[PDB]
């Protein structure tokens, strides 16, 4: 391996310059299988990586695990291997009453409720997605006619207190996050997830292109959801090769 | 008879306008409005000069913000009270990237928040991000006139001098926070400095208003008219797509 | 034409002046200048209108700053380049104390730094404090004409609306930082709100420049003024030449 | 399932109140194998879990994945299922010159270079280990005579820039972390890893007991990446049942 | 006269002492020293009163810190200059858990840093953590002496009043940061408030000095607004 | 005692509304000796208090101990007892080359390098002195005849790393304070001391008047250090000034 965690070499990529990066290792093969010539590359820790082909060009599918820290490892090591464009495809809880389960959300930028993004840029720097990538995702969502919402996502280092969940062991939420969901709602934030702030900040501050699309699995106020978002990211990738 | 404290405008003055182009300098307001139909002066108070015009049958506002986030936040809030829901910032700017030359145009996707006013709308974690539709329209408009365009991040500073790490000053000093900062933004891909976008983009993105920003490059510290006109044609053409 | 980037002034225009009175509104510049000897227009560019006059045979500058720290920081810097060493801000203001009434005059000893520009000169730990000689001159000028004067702390905000906890706005919301903030400043004895002094005082106190500030109360949140605050700033200038 | 991520029910725990939590899903089976009656429970995402028995009491082994965010999910859901004591067994990079690869490091408390700890307690709160757990770990290390060091650990949300690694795609480290390793070294910090700040903070602030131990796999005074602790964590567990 | 600026002590005065017991109150120094052999008064300047004594044949220093991190930081630094490498604070404290009784003994594993001086040694992310051997000696000493003992986190405040969310004050105002804070620390399991441990533990842990912290409960805040001394002496014996 | 630490009652004050607050308990008697009929009231921990009479009015002298935390206790408890005006008198090391030993420093406001101030007001709030107190101190300095500097003071929770001293056990200074003395120098900060940030902030944010004056007994930039009596003649000067200022504030 050329890299410490992923267990991949530059040759494994066969010239790939774009990676699709879901959180769940189990989702990796499902995405690769939608493209031509899917081949498993490696599986270490939460990092499962496959290669496939899109319109004749090699593409990587590599899981990030949950959270900015493992995401930052996958992105860095893929970048070392030659990836310059990253498309995250994830799941998300919506926090706006008008956003229905199964909807598709394209993230323009993220509220940085993580710690890893700070390891790349100070908080003043925007966790902003690449324009080409965001455009490709939006245009891909339109081509398949999905109900799409485009805007800001809150990206949290926790699933529970940072998304102001009280249904927990302690039932306590620290002061910083008490009342935070309503605040994000009033500010027009669409949804919560846990990787985009790190992904977008680390890419935008290092000359890498990143986009973020997600399928709505719950509304904080199903099957064809993932499929739709997954279709969208693969189609978007075609436009970015 | 004004409905707002600073702008000296009433809702009626807007004639149903829902979009405003917002340059910094009052002296540029008529010139922009003059590119559109039936331009008329509305008012002039402090750094807030407003004109109404018409674009493909729809009323549009052109209103200056003055220099800096504080004045901008006043113009934007009061225009919002008056019914504006879409704001397009037009400016001329320097650049901090060597590959960016005078004559190029910059469309800002999001800004580094080196201001104070943005914090009065959203905590620092919140992204000073432009509206997708506005950014799209600005890029496509730049495309239609064949402008050499750069799309990316802009550093938005409450100062012209130390926050842009200028040392040619009275004190010749730059506070620790900003010492070495220009090189840091350069390494992070930041295109340029200006002084209003962090405030504009943050206050709009966190209050359901659409904002975008375009600027012509007139200078570059690492290394004019046409550039300006281009930027202005771009912002007017973009406004047409957003009505 | 100009020794500075924005003001459109040369050192020659100042005729040796070392003190500037700095109102916010360009419209007020001529009025202040008119109270002194030999008043003449200098220049007008953006929100920076400048006049020169004379007191006791010494040149004095009057120059507007525009609204807010950013434009203030430009005016003060460029005036400092041209030789100004003492700055007296004159404003009108809204009081936050029940017993500070319209028509009262406020002299600011130091400001609560609710701005961004002050941080471009000194870290937050540094006091946005007025120069003692300036504050003395203003207080003594105020007493010499019998104004009802309050001396103390001013809250200096980058916004007119949320930073001063105004809810009569488009969104009707105030970010967490500022919710409940007016009552807090009130309990801490803060006199009033305005928008330029944190920047002015900090940038002067941290770079060997003298600054003071006086303001007329023309309204009170908890419920001819110009002429008096203006008379005070000119009489104070007389004492500082 | 009783919880959203782990795919476990309280019944799967068989009354277990202690969990050993490695970062790598592949280490779980190996840890479980050192105990009696090892049984696989589930594997979802980076969360692989096994049950075993120690001195006739059920014990859980469950991986956390890399980083605070996924750790916070595993700990929370284990807590919901009934776990009250958590022993992290990790790998680590030493930052002191005389720590040998293979050495066992027991963490008393962590430098919070993560984001997730802040979702449980403000930064002022110490990421401190439980005294009984730390004691059990030290005493267990003593009983097998491993080379052991006890002290403070820097816990980072990144593998690369937050641990001041420069052999990366960008080769740059953000201002906050430039010169940081030398600083921690001067302060006597022993090592870097990526989970303890979150684990220790979230446990200490919610009435859960946590201990932290790791084997050194690289010495950072010499290189950024490499070309006993497990026995100790199991023995320590015995003492805490 | 004195090898350090504030304490008025010389390296000679310590007679090779490498451990110091550091109470807050100068008036308690003589009392503690008296529990050991050959107690001799050394110096008394400002809030810094110091005695030397002997414990199982070895020199030991007792030196007051005064109230608060700043004065503590001076005493610890200057004692370190004179050769002290182990510091055991013995204090008084208000419990904030209902289950902790007055007269109970609290051993601190780490402190909530509600002080400013700790930041002069390490950034906020660094833990104000006690030395493991010192903490162990205190817990073991507490068994030996016999006392109801709790081991855990302590909130260390730069103020006695607003930082411990006391309202019995001139202004009756508690700043936003501290409004509701006691109940927050309570829910997070914090045992008690005092005013020196965050500075002490942070400055020691970040400078290769060993520090431990024990205190006797003199009030319980959920109700209103000699074991510890024997314990700190016994712990010192275990650390020489 | 009406208060938890000071061992004082309202009766002890005899209607006093002004307190002079040196840091060192040993200085309290010395300052009181500059006034009429001084009597010792109490001594507990670092808090030694005396009452004296100034132009026929009761005045308290009470030590604060070193640092914002003990200072906050003294000021708060004195406020409870009825004190409304506080004058700190210190001795200090200057950091400007032009500020000479023997000079007197009057502080208009302080750089908040302390923790206790934050327990009264967020960092944005200025650690600013009361105008009447500052005026009285400046005027008294002129009555006494001192060479006076008026301006900003850096108020640190430590004597060592926070004042960027490297002559210490570890010989290291945390990142925050590395290079900080040169920064404060460039910003015109006059000196370091350790109580004013807390004092000035807690008073300005609670309707209390506070001023600060100090005698310069050493300069961080100069090689030579005044003899056995670095303070004494200078100390005496600042003390005479704080008493003379108190006269104007009664
Ligand atoms: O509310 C949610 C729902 C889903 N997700 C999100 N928050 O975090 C993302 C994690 O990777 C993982 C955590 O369940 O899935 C994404
Ligand atoms: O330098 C290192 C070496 C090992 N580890 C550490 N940093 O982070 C821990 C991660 O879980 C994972 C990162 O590889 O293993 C632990
Ligand atoms: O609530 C309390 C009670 C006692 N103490 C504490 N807080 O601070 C410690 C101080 O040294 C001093 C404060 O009175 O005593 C310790
Ligand atoms: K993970
Ligand atoms: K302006
Ligand atoms: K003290």
């Amino acid at each position: 391996s050329d890299v410490f965690h992923l267990g991949l070499t530059k040759n494994d990529l066969q010239g790939a310059q774009l990676a699709i990066v879901p959180g769940d290792p189990e989702r990796v093969e499902k995405i690769a299988a939608l493209m031509d010539k899917p081949v498993k590359l490696a599986s270490h820790r939460e990092f499962t990586s496959w290669r496939a082909e899109l319109d004749g060009k090699a593409v990587i599918v590599c899981s990030t695990g949950i959270g900015g820290p493992s995401t930052s490892i996958a992105v860095e090591e893929l970048a070392q291997l030659g990836i310059r464009t990253f498309l995250r495809i994830g799941t998300t809880g919506a926090i706006q009453p008008h956003i229905n389960v199964g909807d598709v959300l394209v993230t323009t930028a993220s509220v940085r409720l993580d710690g890893a993004s700070l390891h790349f840029a100070p908080m003043e720097f925007p966790a902003v997605a690449d324009f080409a990538c965001t455009t490709a995702l939006v245009e891909a969502a339109k081509s398949i006619g999905a109900t799409t919402h485009v805007g800001v996502t809150a990206s949290s280092d926790t699933f529970y207190p940072g998304q102001e969940r009280y249904d927990t062991y302690s039932g306590r939420v620290v002061r910083r996050f008490k009342g935070s969901m309503e605040e994000w709602q009033a500010m027009g934030v669409m949804n919560y997830e846990m990787e985009s702030a790190t992904l977008l900040t680390m890419c935008a501050s290092q000359g890498l292109r990143a986009g973020m699309v997600a399928g709505v699995i719950v509304n904080r106020t199903m099957k064809q959801t993932e499929s739709h978002a997954v279709k969208i990211v693969v189609e978007a990738a075609r436009r970015l090769l």
